[PDB]
């Protein structure tokens, strides 16, 4: 308290994720989304997020891939989730370097049972935007 979002710190964007679903045609669409603890929460809209997300995932024991070309401004994060009889397989889809960064390295951290408040969260932030850069 006497603290907004950054004070947990947590993140809340509109973020594009494509789920493929078998016999379902999906793409990237956009939702509003929170990150919080090791949690991504999915919502039709910020005006949808008080109820139950269109989609949950607790990123603990995920394995997260980066899909990146700075030419083409595609900063994509795949994610494969364990899950008590299976593997869960998502996409995140984000619109810059910095919201890349953020979610990515959150994803990471979440991964290894950790939230954004650990120590290792501004060292993942600060090295993927270092490495996004052109010589």
């Amino acid at each position: 308290i006497l603290g907004d979002i950054t004070s947990i710190p947590e993140l809340a964007d509109y973020i594009k994720v494509f789920k493929p679903k078998k016999l379902t045609l999906k793409g990237y669409k956009q939702y509003w989304c929170t990150f919080k603890d090791t949690s991504i929460s999915c919502y039709k809209s910020k005006e949808e997020s008080s109820g139950t997300p269109a989609h949950q995932m607790n990123l603990r024991g995920c394995e997260v891939t980066p899909d990146v070309n700075i030419s083409g401004q595609k900063f994509n994060i795949k994610l494969l989730i364990p899950v008590a009889e299976g593997m869960n397989e998502i996409w995140l889809r984000c619109d810059n370097e910095k919201q890349y960064a953020h979610w990515m390295a959150a994803c990471r951290l979440a991964s290894k049972g950790k939230t954004m408040a650990d120590s290792s969260y501004n060292l993942e932030v600060q090295n993927i935007l270092s490495f996004l850069k052109m010589q």
